[PDB]
């Protein structure tokens, strides 16, 4: 019934620029009704934020436990939903996973090698690691013009990295995504409002943002990386 | 255009997946309405699907879209075979090129069906006519490259409009496009024969000797991954201008 | 309160001799001198329903300039009787064609099985003083075949059709019934007629049974067809 | 196999309420006799007659709808000119007929006549056999509310003198029916204009003894046309 696939897509669209990242989560899971059935017994989500992949989660699979994780409890049965709270690097994780999902949260991660050895360990045998994340590419305006940001994987890092970690991969993507705000501020405005964020230092900021100046407006790229993965077998 | 707290996008997408190859119909339709989840209200007091057919996107457009009047129309009568007959629902069966719309639309919407219209500028102008001001346009239809083995090694196929003929009869046909994108789709088959089941399978469909050769002549299109077969669905969302 | 028309009741009854298989025919041709009365000679879109074989349809076409003719019936079959525009299926569930002159229909609205709000879509579909005529059935209709069988059909009278007219919002020019008896040789006959027109002891005792309704001329059977003139107010 | 046309007996009633011209109504009964020979007689005529032809409203409908070859025409004066039209000028009962005829046919005249018994023994003679005998006359009913408010009418036969004086002069009835029609009139006045225009002190009481007639709907002017296809033996 299943069949191997490549895919390349592309197009213009208007987006309403505050919602870019609750629309990540969508996406994820809508990879995660096509791959994983509709019913599961544990579930493990690393960096759950506002809890906007957990509702999505929860309205549709029905999962008997489910563990938490983020530095903080700011989400807001019971007895079903427990919380692990740290940096989850230092935690160890729950065990008998049918599921490790993420969402837009692994980029912060320091040894993800390392942190994919406790995926393969506490994940039952073909159980699934589904994440989003992002790549090079991500808000590279204001890598390029304040020299701050992550250091991110690419999609043959995270393929390799998977593959070595014993992780057989079902669903591997990319996207880039350029948002055209009509002024310079109003980019700054959209990274305070969405929560990601000398006077001499904003103008001249303003100034150099011409290099990204598109006929549509000024450049804000987005690349987030998708991944659906099975354990072993 | 001149609206704040929209923002022009410009997107590119590229990855390696396993599907369901029967449910590739299923998956456009979703893709669509997924797309219909993004612009447009969630209630709709008149809306017209031109070929609805077996209904996967009508099914999908009545649990997401309170419609007061829902008009479906396809070219065969037996297509209401497929449905339960409801008080808000009418049809209108035929060749929707030679029908009079049904007036005072808020959206029109079609999936997988505008590639078998013979005149698609005649039809754009029936629709600016039926629609609202700022009634919504929103159709799903196929590109150039869609089943282009089956068109190399059979000599059969269709003629397809690409994203700028679509911009252009749309703009001067008095439509603002919103959201306009394509994607391609290569699914990998062990063999050709695992094609010709799955063209039949989905419905899109000599002997011995004509299927012999055939198979011969996809070694063409022979991946490592397997035998190739290519669609290639084209979105679209627009307004009445 | 119009100048030259004037307010009229009526009643006829008599005696006559009828080529029994051409009623349907002379029931159209009686709607068609109705239309002559009443209606311009010139509509540009009208709609038929339940077209059939064409028997009301050619009588419309032979005395009024049309320009947009809808022909509709439940089945696609009746297109080879003709040759428009074809609206095929059944009218109840079909989306009307819009800004009409004049709605048409002979002896097929005895089959409806919601009458009253069909009348609200032949509201909305029509022009303002737009016209809607049409012949159907009364209670008496056949009743001869409803009580030796049975079956039959539940046809509203005259104070139905007044009452269900008005309710929806459409004025009454004409509003007519007519009671008619053919005197066949025997009961025989009387199925003859019926196949031919397209409507072993189970058959005797039919022939016993419609003894009953032997008169001095013959046989009864009974037609009862109501005639209607209206018009959007 | 073979086809169907069996005359059959038929006893008819109808009755409804309706809007008419008022100054159209002798061709409307004009129309309604030419119904009835449509749907008796062939076609093709060789020899026809009308008595009492007057304005020529039924003429003008005889040969529109039957090939007519020798024609007629009777009435105490004369209102295509073609060499097969006679013209037979006076009092018919003092005028002896032309003879060899396929139909003698007479609309709203026969109520003038002195002697019809007489006139029944000329048609017999100079029809044909079988040959057609049909008319539209006036039973007495007709302007009864005139009758009784001026004392003055004809004396008008019913259906039964019809019946019992055809059968008598040896002719044979395929048609015999009557109707009353009530045209409801807003005053007296327009009652009389009516009877001005359809070319037919004290006045304040005639409109006071009007009343009498008076319904919701309006004053009543009552019409009784009389309808009969016969043909000889
Ligand atoms: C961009 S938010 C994601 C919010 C959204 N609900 C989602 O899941 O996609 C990423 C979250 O990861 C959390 N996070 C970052 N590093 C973490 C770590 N080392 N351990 C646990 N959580 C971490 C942060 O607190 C942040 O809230
Ligand atoms: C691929 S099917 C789409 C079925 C289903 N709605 C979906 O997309 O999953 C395309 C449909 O368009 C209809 N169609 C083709 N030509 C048409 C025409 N000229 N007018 C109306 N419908 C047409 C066909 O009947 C066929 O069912
Ligand atoms: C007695 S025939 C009339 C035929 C004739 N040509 C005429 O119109 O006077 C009635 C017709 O109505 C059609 N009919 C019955 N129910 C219908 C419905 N619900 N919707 C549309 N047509 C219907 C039937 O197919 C049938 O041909
Ligand atoms: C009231 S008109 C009806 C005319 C109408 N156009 C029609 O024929 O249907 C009857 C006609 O009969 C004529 N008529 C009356 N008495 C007659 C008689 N004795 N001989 C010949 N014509 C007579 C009258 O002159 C009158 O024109």
């Amino acid at each position: 019934n299943l069949v191997a696939q490549r895919f390349a897509k592309a197009g213009q669209s208007y987006s309403k620029h505050a919602i870019v990242q609750k629309q990540i989560c969508q996406n994820l899971t809508n990879l995660l009704k096509q791959f994983c059935p509709s019913a599961m017994s544990r579930v493990f989500e690393i960096g759950c934020g506002s809890g906007n992949l957990t509702r999505l989660l929860v309205e549709s699979f029905q999962i008997e436990n489910l563990v938490l994780n983020d530095l903080y409890a700011e989400v807001q049965h019971e007895e079903h939903v427990k919380w692990l709270i740290g940096d989850v690097e230092t935690l160890e994780f729950p065990q008998q996973l049918d599921m490790i999902v993420s969402g837009s949260a692994l980029q912060w991660m320091q040894d993800l090698p390392r942190l994919l050895q406790h995926c393969y360990a506490a994940l039952n045998e073909q159980g699934w690691l589904c994440f989003s994340t992002f790549g090079p590419k991500n808000l590279i305006e204001i890598k390029e013009l304040t020299g701050q940001g992550l250091n991110y994987w690419n999609l043959e890092n995270w393929n390799s990295a998977l593959t070595q970690a014993g992780f057989e991969i079902l669903h591997l993507a990319q996207s880039e995504t350029q948002l055209y705000f009509d002024s310079p501020k109003a980019v700054l405005q959209h990274l305070k409002a969405t929560g990601v964020t000398t006077k001499q230092s904003l103008q001249q900021f303003y100034q150099d943002y011409d290099r990204f100046k598109h006929t549509e407006g000024y450049s804000l790229t987005y690349h987030p990386i998708y991944c659906i993965a099975r354990r072993m077998k």
